Parts: C-alpha cells; sequence; structure tokens
C-alpha cells in the first residue's frame, strides 16, 4: 500500500486530523446520554455532558462533513469509562464529559458508546479513509482527597469492572501520595498529584502492568494513533517502557501533549521528543503562530526563527502535531477579530511540516475563553464557510504533494508582515506566499524558487486573495503584488529519480517488529535496506513499493542507526537517522544511588552496559536525576526504560555540565526483571 493509505499506522504526515470533543460534536444515540443534574440537552451549562457519541462522529463520517473538508484523521476524547460523580466546585457542578477522569481503562465511556459502537466508529472511519486516534491519560484516574475519602470517587481505579484500590487505604502504592505540584520543577510536577487528580504509581507493578494491557485492547480494537496527555507529568523513562509496549506489539503514531507557554523554548521537551519513542503536540509552533497571527506580539522573522530553530532541535521535526489552537487555549478567533487572520494561520499550519490538527469548531469560527467556554458544542455543520473551504483545498495537498508532507522549510522573500517560504521533497514543491498585513499590500520582486519554469495557479483559487505566478528560467517570478491579507499556493509534483526517504516509523523498537519507511523513487522491485553498515534485503523486507517499505528489523547490538534504502538498480537514498533499535522487550526499573554528594550545578547521572543506559558513554548517560519527593538529596532516584531479564552492569555519574566524574570501585550489577516493575538500590562508590 501507499505511504497516504489509511492503513498507514506509522505515518500522519500525509494526513490532516481533526480534534473532536466527542461530547460536543454530535450526538448521534439520545439514548445514552447522561441524565438528571450531569446532563443539559442544550449544552449552555458548558460543565455537564451534551450528549455528543460516537453515533454521532459516525454519522458526520457518513453524511461527508469531515470528507468534504479534506479531513483523513480524527482525534477524539478517551474511550475510557470515567467517573459518573458530579463533581462540585464552588458551587459549581462538574462532569467528566471531556473523558479525563478514567475509573477503568478497559471499558468504554457509556455516554460515548459501548465497544460495539467504537468498533463501528472505527469501521465507519477506515471505510472513508479516516484514521482513527484516542487520547489516553495514563498519569491519574480521577479527582481524589486523602483528607475527604467521600469526594468523588475517592479516584478508585477498576480492572474491566474489578476493584483494583482507591486514593484512600492505597495499601498497594498504587498512586502517589506526595501532594500536589506546584510546576515548581519537572521532578515536581510528576512525582505529586496533578491539581487533585489521583496520581498514578507508574513503579508500582500492577499499574505498569494493567496501563500497558489496556492500550493493548484499544490497538487490538483497531486504533490509528495515540494522543498521550499530560507526558510532562510522568517518568520519561516509563514513557518511553510504554512506547516499547506498543511499538513491540502494535506500533502506531503516538504524540503527547508538554504545553509551552508563549516565548519558552524548552531543552527537556526536545529530549523528550527525539528519545522517547512519540512526538508532541507542537506548541512552539502554535504559539508563535498565535503571536503571529493573532495576538500581534511578533513578526515574520520570530515565525521564521521558529520554523528553522524546530527543524533544528527536533530530530523528527515531521512527526511534531501542530494547531493554532486547542482545548487548553482560548478559541483562535476573537469575536470581534478579522476572520482572515484564523484563515491565514489555518493556511499557514496546513501547508507547514509536520502533522496538522485543527480544533474541532475552528472551520466555524467558534470563539470562547479559557476552560470550558473553548469547548462549546460545534454550532453548525455549513459546508459555505470559508475557513471550510480552506481546508477543503489545502488539506489535499498533503496527500498528493509529498514535500508538503515530508519537504524542508526555506524563506523565499521575507518582511515584517510577508512570508515566502518553499516546502521541497525531491522532484516536488510547494511555494507558499503569506501577507499577515490586512491593510497593506507587498511587492513581490526579486522571489527566486525551485519552481520549474511555467504558470502557477493559486490552489486557494484566490479565496484569500491570492494570485497567479508566472515563474522564467532559474526558478526567477515575475514581479506581483502580494494582495493585503493575501495568501497563496502554487505547487508542482513530479517523479523522484533518486530513492528519497521522507518519514520513518516507528522510530524505537526491539529487533523482528517491522517499520514503515514512506518516501518516493524507491522504485517497485524490492532494494536494500539499512540500519547503520547493515544491509537487509529479500524475505525480510515484507513489501516494497515506490512510496512505501515494510521491512523488518534486523537482529542487530543495540543503540541509535541510521537508515539509508538503495532501490534494486543499488542507487543509495538520504539518510534518515536517530533509530534507536531496543536491546529486546522493555521494563521500566527505577534506579536509587545514595549518599552522591555534589555541588551546586552538579547533577547525578546513571551509565551501563546497554544502549539503554548509553553503553558508558557519559553524553548518553541517564539523567539528570532526582533528589526531592520520592527520594532526598544525598540520594538520587530515577526510573529507566532497560532491556527486560537482561542482566546489566551500571555505575553512577557526577556531571557539571559536560565534565563527569565516575563513580569508584566495580560497577554495579542487577538482572532486570521479566515484566513489570523494580527498584534497584545501591550506594554510590568513592
Ligand atoms: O481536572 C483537571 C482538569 O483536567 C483537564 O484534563 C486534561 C487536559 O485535557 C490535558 O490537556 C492536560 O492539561 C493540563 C496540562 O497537561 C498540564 O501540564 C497543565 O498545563 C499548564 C502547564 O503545566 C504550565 O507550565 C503552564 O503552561 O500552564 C498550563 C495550563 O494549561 O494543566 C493543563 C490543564 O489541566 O491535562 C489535564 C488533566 O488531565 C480537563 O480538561 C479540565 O476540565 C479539568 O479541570
Ligand atoms: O569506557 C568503558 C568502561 O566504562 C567504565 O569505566 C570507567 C570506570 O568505572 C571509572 O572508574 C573510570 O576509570 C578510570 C580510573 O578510575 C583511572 O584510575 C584511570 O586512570 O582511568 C580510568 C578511565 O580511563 O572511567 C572509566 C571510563 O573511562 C565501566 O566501569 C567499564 O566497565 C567500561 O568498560
Ligand atoms: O532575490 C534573492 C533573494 O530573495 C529574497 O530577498 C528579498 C527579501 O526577503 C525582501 O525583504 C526584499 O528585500 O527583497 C529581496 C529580493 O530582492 C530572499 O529573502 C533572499 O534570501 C534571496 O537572496
Ligand atoms: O534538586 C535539584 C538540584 O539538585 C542538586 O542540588 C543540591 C546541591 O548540589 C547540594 O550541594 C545541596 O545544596 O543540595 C541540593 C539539592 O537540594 C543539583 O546540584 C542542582 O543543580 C539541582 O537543581
Ligand atoms: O497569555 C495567555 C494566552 O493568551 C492568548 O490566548 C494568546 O493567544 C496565547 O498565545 C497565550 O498563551
Ligand atoms: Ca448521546
Ligand atoms: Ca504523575
Amino acid at each position: 500500500a501507499p505511504d497516504t493509505s489509511v492503513s498507514n499506522k506509522q505515518n500522519f504526515s500525509t494526513d490532516v486530523i481533526y480534534q473532536i470533543f466527542t461530547d460536543r460534536f454530535s450526538d448521534g444515540n439520545p439514548a445514552n446520554n447522561p441524565t438528571g443534574a450531569a446532563f443539559d440537552g442544550t449544552c449552555t451549562n458548558l460543565r455537564l455532558y451534551c450528549g455528543g457519541d460516537w453515533q454521532g462522529i459516525i454519522n458526520k463520517i457518513n453524511d461527508g462533513y469531515l470528507t468534504g473538508m479534506g479531513v483523513t484523521a480524527i482525534w477524539i476524547s478517551q474511550p475510557v469509562e470515567n467517573i459518573y460523580s458530579i463533581i462540585n466546585y464552588s458551587g459549581v457542578n462538574n462532569t467528566a464529559y471531556h473523558g479525563y477522569w478514567a475509573r477503568d481503562f478497559k471499558k468504554t465511556n457509556p455516554a460515548y458508546g459501548t465497544i460495539a459502537d467504537f468498533q463501528n466508529l472505527i469501521a465507519a472511519a477506515h471505510a472513508k479513509n479516516i484514521k482513527v486516534i484516542i487520547d489516553f491519560a495514563p498519569n491519574h484516574t480521577s479527582p481524589a482527597s486523602s483528607d475527604q475519602p467521600s469526594f468523588a470517587e475517592n479516584g478508585r481505579l477498576y480492572d474491566n469492572g474489578t476493584l483494583l484500590g482507591g486514593y484512600t487505604n492505597d495499601t498497594q502504592n498504587l498512586f502517589h501520595h506526595n501532594l500536589g505540584t506546584d510546576f515548581s520543577t519537572t521532578e515536581n510536577g510528576i512525582y505529586k498529584n496533578l491539581y487533585d487528580l489521583a496520581d498514578l504509581n507508574h513503579n508500582n507493578s500492577t499499574v505498569d502492568v494493567y496501563l500497558k494491557d489496556a492500550i493493548k485492547m484499544w490497538l487490538d480494537l483497531g486504533i490509528d494513533g495515540i494522543r498521550m496527555d499530560a507526558v510532562k507529568h510522568m517518568p520519561f523513562g516509563w514513557q518511553k517502557s510504554f512506547m516499547a509496549a506498543v511499538n513491540n506489539y502494535k506500533p502506531v503514531f503516538t504524540f503527547g501533549e508538554w504545553f509551552l507557554g508563549v516565548n519558552e523554548v524548552s531543552p527537556e521537551n526536545h529530549k523528550f521528543a527525539n528519545e522517547s519513542g512519540m512526538s508532541l503536540l507542537d506548541f512552539r509552533f502554535a504559539q508563535k503562530v498565535r503571536q503571529v497571527f493573532r495576538d500581534n506580539t511578533d513578526n515574520m522573522y520570530g515565525l521564521k526563527a521558529m520554523l528553522e530553530g524546530s527543524a533544528a532541535d527536533y530530530a523528527q521535526v515531521d512527526d511534531q502535531v501542530t494547531f493554532i489552537d486547542n482545548h487548553d487555549m482560548e478559541r483562535f478567533h476573537a469575536s470581534n477579530a478579522n476572520r482572515r487572520k484564523l484563515e491565514q494561520a489555518l493556511a499557514f499550519t496546513l501547508t507547514s511540516r509536520g502533522v496538522p490538527a485543527i480544533y474541532y469548531g475552528t472551520e466555524q469560527y467558534m470563539s470562547g475563553g479559557t476552560d470550558p467556554d473553548n469547548r462549546a458544542r460545534i454550532p453548525s455543520f455549513s459546508t459555505s464557510t470559508t475557513a471550510y473551504q480552506v481546508i477543503q483545498k489545502l488539506a489535499p495537498l498533503r496527500k498528493c504533494n509529498p514535500a508538503i508532507a515530508y519537504g524542508s522549510t526555506q524563506e523565499r522573500w521575507i518582511n515584517n508582515d510577508v512570508l515566502i517560504y518553499e516546502r521541497k521533497f525531491g522532484s516536488n514543491v510547494a511555494v507558499v506566499a503569506v501577507n499577515r498585513n490586512l491593510n497593506a499590500p507587498a511587492s513581490i520582486s526579486g522571489l527566486v524558487t525551485s519552481l520549474p519554469q511555467g504558470s502557477y495557479n493559486d490552489v486557494l483559487g484566490g479565496l484569500l486573495n491570492g494570485n497567479t505566478l508566472s515563474v522564467g528560467s532559474g526558478g526567477a517570478a515575475s514581479n506581483f503584488t502580494l494582495a493585503a491579507g493575501g495568501t497563496a499556493v502554487w505547487q508542482y509534483t513530479a517523479a523522484t529519480a533518486t530513492p528519497t526517504i521522507g518519514h520513518v516509523g516507528p522510530m524505537m523498537a526491539k529487533p523482528g517488529v517491522t517499520i514503515t519507511i514512506d518516501g518516493r523513487g524507491f522504485g517497485s522491485s524490492k532494494g536494500t535496506v539499512y540500519f547503520g553498515t547493515t544491509a537487509v534485503s529479500g524475505a525480510d523486507i515484507t513489501s516494497w513499493e515506490d512510496t512505501q517499505i515494510k521491512v523488518k528489523i534486523p537482529a542487530v547490538a543495540g543503540g541509535n542507526y541510521n537508515i539509508k534504502v538503495a532501490n534494486a538498480a543499488g542507487t543509495a537514498s538520504n539518510v534518515y537517522d536517530n533509530f534507536e533499535v531496543l536491546s529486546g522487550d522493555q521494563v521500566s526499573v527505577r534506579f536509587v544511588v545514595n549518599n552522591a554528594t555534589t555541588a551546586l550545578g552538579q547533577n547525578v547521572y546513571l551509565t551501563g552496559s546497554v544502549s539503554e543506559l548509553g553503553n558508558w558513554d557519559p553524553a548518553k548517560a541517564i539523567g539528570p536525576m532526582y533528589n526531592q519527593v520520592v527520594y532526598q538529596y544525598p540520594n538520587w532516584y530515577y526510573d529507566v526504560s532497560v532491556p527486560a531479564g537482561k542482566t546489566i552492569e551500571f555505575k553512577f555519574l557526577k556531571k557539571q555540565g559536560s565534565t563527569v566524574t565516575w563513580e569508584g570501585g566495580s560497577n554495579h550489577t542487577f538482572t532486570a526483571p521479566s515484566s513489570g516493575t523494580a527498584t534497584i538500590n545501591v550506594n554510590w562508590q568513592p
């Protein structure tokens, strides 16, 4: 199958995601609607259940609302059963309409539908070439009070009907009891409760195995992707083991939410996206787009800096999920704002690198402040809005023009208000011109592109006041006027002679697992696939066609490899680096080192005899370790994904910058468990 197939669960770069708040989209089955104080059919009280369900989504999939818009993927509310309690916060009732208060990850939320309804949703979506991404929030269960056991449902967790335990009298330690986080540090935000939500303890074997079995169930139901909730609030090491469990079973595109504010560039965020096994929602992109197109707090130079910086900071920038707003931000469109701003931000996002996500109702110009005002019921299913037509025209390009899906990004023209960028992949090109200035036109002269000689019609058809482009030799475009608020898209597609890799997924798995290499020019006959210097051909290449290759990871030592391919003729492609071959199945193990004193600025790290521990290379050491919540300095701890059942040798390091001080004596040693978790506690050796 081609890279653009709906069956491609490893690549969403050619897709356009539509984020659906199930309850606020369409109530297709009134029979499953909650009742009493937990329901408001009018959806005036945005804190109660409005009735939106999976049958409603099925209806909108079948009546052409999404397909006519060019949507090829949906991201829905967490499908698992949530608490039924109606929580009263300051005299205001609240329900789990949002799906983030799980009580059983192995059952469905009755309000959305039954297992059968979910299956019909998967079937209906795939029948229309629409992939399905589910929200998954394994950080917590639901609101609970240690002082008030009767509050809500005490965060009780069930395993397919069987009660495992609650927040009160948690003798099993299924949850964290370190109070609440003040977001002062990453560690503080991870090992303490997020607000009043019962924080799950992933170091507890029962919780570890349970959550991993739970995701398996949803994978078996046919989901095509996973949106991980609050990934900045769970042990990064455990999440890696979680992604390994997913990829070593049935790999599907996964991206987590790591909120970033305006002007916030986070190195930890980058590292997480590059090493966890999942990508992230591109808040850096979203915030900058809002600054430039919505709030006027930065110009096109800032937009360019974001594009160039992100392309360098993210190993796989094309896996980052972009957007202009979501359920945790005020609606992009302000009630009194010119609609062209939203239209431009949409056009920009739909043609930029990554995986575009459109928050439901954006195409209907919905306005609203912070939660819950940004989660109103979609007012209309009109296909006559300008925004709907913009999506309709640009969304399909991610499918037909690989430059949009996998291409590099280069600035071709720029000033305070104008940005003309070019996307390029092989013999495919796309040039987008955007003039955010709603009152002043711009004279575009000296524009040079990679577009072949000829005339180009604006893909938007002048919908956003775009214009035709005339290109001479050398890719030089004739002078033209870019209208105020003008937005135009010019493109060219053609066959690519040389093998070109545009995407690889998953990017982390053990030998034997099948990976998907997408691009152009691979040819029809099986060629060769390279993992570092190791060549793979024949049988282990399950399938091979011009845009997609399915190949099994060779039995090579765990580590980081560069992926490259060659057609039957032997012509090599570009290299797609940063692929992590695991040393085997993964288990989350907590390492604790006692009495490791340090100076301010100096931190303790973990190094070991397996790639998961960086193979004794201080540069790839695990950490910096923590020393405040679960254990206190001079004791340090950290949760790490390591190969199950392997005997591993390790040592700790004290690092200040890149300067390292090795622990003395002989290496420590232990054998990781075959499944579940474990805690290895040793003393720092002088
Ligand atoms: O009951 C609590 C609350 O839960 C909400 O459900 C989740 C939400 O849908 C999901 O996006 C996420 O949102 C939280 C972020 O994960 C978390 O990091 C935090 O974000 C703050 C940053 O940490 C700060 O650095 C700074 O940027 O400010 C950010 C504020 O957004 O808080 C987010 C909001 O909770 O996790 C939520 C919890 O599971 C429900 O949607 C909501 O109705 C509930 O009230
Ligand atoms: O590089 C692979 C080896 O990495 C680890 O070895 C560490 C030692 O654990 C650490 O004590 C330190 O050894 C130095 C030693 O203390 C000093 O007297 C000598 O002059 O230099 C040694 C280093 O050259 O650093 C090494 C890493 O260089 C690991 O313990 C070992 O099993 C690996 O083979
Ligand atoms: O002509 C090559 C040149 O084109 C662009 O330069 C623009 C510039 O961005 C505008 O602000 C204005 O000054 O007109 C110039 C063209 O005459 C590219 O930005 C530049 O890198 C490139 O060399
Ligand atoms: O907790 C984070 C913090 O840990 C280390 O700080 C130590 C410090 O080095 C000790 O001398 C002593 O003051 O205890 C501190 C922890 O409470 C790291 O050195 C520091 O960089 C880091 O932020
Ligand atoms: O300041 C809080 C928020 O205000 C507005 O919603 C901006 O669009 C957004 O970028 C910012 O994060
Ligand atoms: Ca319903
Ligand atoms: Ca947590």
